[PDB]
């Protein structure tokens, strides 16, 4: 039946948007880990060079965090619309 | 109107494919980063001996999981678009 | 009515696709910045040790992400056109 397939299709898409939000969240965790280690090593290299840049991803991290949230928000919005389609 | 609903889901499924592919590329990038950063940390260790290990294993695994699930969603949605298109 | 909520649903998805393209673009910037700093440190390391490593090469990945940013945005334009078609039928 056409409309049940339509509802199921939107639901599969919402699942994909949810997995995308989760993937961006994981990417943020990985970037923040890289920043920490890279700056630990730059510090050490400096200290060692003197005995003888730095990486700032803060803007990109905040934008990705904002995208995680906004994607998760769209999944709630899309679910409500899917609910309305089921209502009709 | 069915044709345009079908075409619109097909357009969305293409975006889901592109996203899965893009996450795959980010996974490859993050793995190359880890390998280099840890090579340099090791070189710095040695040279001081004459630093934290960067561990992205859990994040890479999670991203590979999301890539595969996104691809699975494209198969499921393709099936459903075929069903809407077959509406008789 | 069903059709209105179908149009609204596709528009909500198109928003998510746009946010996804923006997010990929941001990741591309972050990865380019990481590449730059990591290779500056490897260069400094090589110079120090030789006075007294492998280049991180993300070129292919960066290009692939830039291609995906572009294609996802092109998809949002196409999908908006199709939404305009439903809206008018
Ligand atoms: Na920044
Ligand atoms: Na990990
Ligand atoms: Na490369």
């Amino acid at each position: 039946k056409a409309i049940n397939n339509i509802v199921a299709s939107f639901s599969s898409v919402n699942d994909a948007i949810t997995q995308t939000a989760e993937a961006i969240h994981t990417v943020t965790i990985a970037l923040n880990k890289i920043q920490d280690v890279v700056n630990q090593q730059g510090s050490a290299l400096n200290h060692l060079t003197s005995q003888l840049t730095y990486l700032n991803l803060s803007s990109e991290l905040k934008q990705l965090e904002a995208k995680t949230a906004s994607l998760f928000q769209t999944t709630v919005e899309l679910q409500g619309l899917i609910d309305q389609i089921n209502s009709t």
